[PDB]
């Protein structure tokens, strides 16, 4: 249908790269003696020329900046986050994918208020992956992460390194942070303050930039796909600009939670909101010519419901030079790594229905505000469950997300006969997409860490009216590991504190580096991840 936003100078402006986040100062850890990385991020409004001959839009992000900045952390290194809100709304930030301390997860109801920041403690100990940051906010999470908050965070292996895979942040290995917005005849956002059914946007945005160009070489690049979209599900593929329609071939080498065993051959990739997928492209059958990436319509191919728009088709263009300049030591091994599956379970699965109540997006009848009937599971830690998640209606999708967990997708059946499961989710996933009319069961590890965890449909006009629910990952009273303040998300040490923007500012006070040591020393004492040490 009809674009609604203002015509866009399609494929003129050249794709940005986030910059990498560097830390402030290295605190070392006095329970192990290892040095823990302390990061300083300000939330603050800004705003950015969008189109080039109308006003600025709007925005409030991660350092002023949309896309936040992108964190790359070795395994094994212990992170702290001080996120700083200089802004007008609270926040609640989640680091997506990442197996942390109920208290330190974005739990939406644990808000940092404007003139407060809060210390997030994170664990790097999972599998190299693609990890993003974005705000979680109880109802304002569609519109604090539209306007701006999210990011990417890598976190690396060198024995991933090992496999030659293509390499070098904005060298060879390119983020592609996907979102799709709407803008005013002025060139500002169009806000989704009032949408209850989906805000499907008419404008594709690479890393925060509309339609944009890159120069690339006739060789193999890595692609980190997300979905960051409030609404927007997309089918990406490449085509030659000469034959629009033929799809290329291209390999997918990992998903949300990691590598998978072998990379899977493929020319159409389904990719619904907070999903992962690492793509290798292999441009040198292409030197010379312009590959777009471009986008199905249809709703997806009839596997979504989404709004399609006179461009919402396009993506990006990469226009391939007639030779490398340096040789291609990059390859796409055959054999990637032993995916660390869960144990099989016999336990009859657990349902859990996406659907509505009223004009409420809901769980089991279920919204999130409903703090009396918003716990859904108590999961003993340890414990492999399968959870059949039903999406019976044809009139939307749910891309639906479990924290803590890394899980196996196992089934998918479809009532309109779709598809099935897709050979990129032969591995470890964190989202899976309820298509029309589609049931996916899922097996995970409830483990290591007990807590009390989110788990909802990752379209975030859904999130916020009101399509959550929590689960109990739970503990004995003799169970150590200083369970008692790491299961309450809403534990009063780890609580959000006030700052003055002075002190910030001239990093003195709360924020010299005697007070970040001892308060981070301290943090540190009551070890929130020794669970997992091997
Ligand atoms: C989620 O699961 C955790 C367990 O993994 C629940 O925390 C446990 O809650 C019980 C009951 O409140 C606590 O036992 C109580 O201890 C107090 C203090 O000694 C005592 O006065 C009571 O008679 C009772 O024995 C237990 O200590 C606590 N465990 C931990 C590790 O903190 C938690 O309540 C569940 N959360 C929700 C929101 O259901
Ligand atoms: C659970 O969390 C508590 C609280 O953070 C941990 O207890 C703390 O353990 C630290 C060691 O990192 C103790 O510090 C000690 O200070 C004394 C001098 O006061 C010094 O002689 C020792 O060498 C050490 O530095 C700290 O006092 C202690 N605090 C309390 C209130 O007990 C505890 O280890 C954590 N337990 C687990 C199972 O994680
Ligand atoms: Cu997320
Ligand atoms: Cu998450
Ligand atoms: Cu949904
Ligand atoms: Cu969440
Ligand atoms: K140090
Ligand atoms: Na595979």
């Amino acid at each position: 249908v009809a674009q609604i936003s203002p015509q866009y100078p399609m494929f003129t402006v050249p794709l940005p790269i986030p910059p990498v986040k560097q830390p402030r100062l290295t605190v070392t850890n006095p329970v192990n003696g290892q040095e823990i990385w302390y990061y300083e991020v300000e939330i603050k409004p800004f705003t950015h020329q969008v189109y080039p001959d109308l006003g600025s839009a709007d925005l409030v992000g991660y350092d002023g900046m949309s896309p936040g900045p992108t964190f790359q952390v070795p395994r094994g290194v212990e992170t702290v986050v001080r996120f700083i809100n200089n802004a007008e709304a609270p926040n609640s930030v989640h680091l997506h994918g990442s197996f942390s301390r109920a208290a330190f997860d974005g739990w939406a109801e644990d808000i940092t208020e404007p003139g407060s920041f809060k210390d997030y403690y994170y664990p790097n100990r999972q599998s190299a992956r693609t990890l993003w940051y974005h705000d979680h906010a109880m109802h304002i999470t569609a519109e604090n992460a539209y306007r701006g908050q999210a990011g990417l965070y890598m976190l690396t292996d060198p024995a991933e390194d090992a496999l030659n895979l293509p390499s070098g942040y904005g060298e060879f290995d390119i983020p592609m942070i996907l979102t799709s917005k709407q803008y005013t005849a002025n060139g500002n956002l169009v806000t989704t303050n009032g949408e209850l059914n989906s805000f499907w946007g008419d404008v594709i945005h690479v890393n925060g930039q509309p339609w944009p160009f890159k120069n690339v070489e006739p060789r193999k690049y890595r692609f980190r796909f997300l979905d960051a979209a409030v609404s927007r599900s997309f089918g990406l593929y490449f085509a030659d600009t000469d034959a629009i329609d033929t799809r290329l071939p291209f390999k997918v080498i990992a998903s949300d939670s990691g590598l998978l065993e072998h990379p899977a051959d493929t020319s159409l990739l389904y990719i619904s909101m907070a999903e992962r997928y690492e793509v290798v492209f292999d441009f040198s059958d292409y030197a010379g010519k312009t590959i777009e990436l471009r986008n199905l319509g249809g709703s997806i191919g009839g596997i979504g419901t989404d709004t399609d728009y006179d461009n919402t088709d396009k993506v990006m263009r990469f226009v391939v030079a007639d030779d490398t300049t340096q040789p291609d030591t990059s390859v796409v091994p055959a054999n990637l790594r032993d995916v660390p599956f869960p144990s099989p379970t016999t336990n009859t699965p657990r349902q859990f229905r996406f659907g509505r109540t009223g004009p409420t997006w809901t769980i089991n009848g279920v919204a999130f505000a409903d703090v009396q009937n918003r716990l859904l599971a108590n999961v003993p830690v340890g414990t492999v469950e399968r959870w059949e998640l039903i999406n019976a209606g044809n009139g939307a999708t749910h891309p639906i997300h479990i924290h803590l967990v890394d899980f196996k997708v196992i089934s998918r059946t479809s009532g309109n006969n779709a598809r099935t499961v897709m050979p990129y989710e032969s591995g470890l996933k964190d989202v899976v997409w309820l298509g029309r009319r589609e049931t996916v069961v899922v097996e995970a590890h409830y483990a290591p860490f007990p807590g009390v965890y989110m788990f909802h449909c990752h379209n975030l006009i859904h999130e916020d009216h009101d399509m959550m629910a929590a689960f109990n990952a739970t503990v004995l009273p003799d169970y150590g590991y200083n369970a008692t303040v790491f299961v309450d998300p809403m534990e009063e040490l780890w609580q959000a504190r006030p700052y003055e923007l002075g002190e910030f500012q001239a990093q003195s006070g709360q924020f010299s580096v005697q007070a970040v040591t001892e308060r981070i020393q301290t943090m540190a004492e009551y070890r929130p991840y020794a669970a997992a040490d091997e």
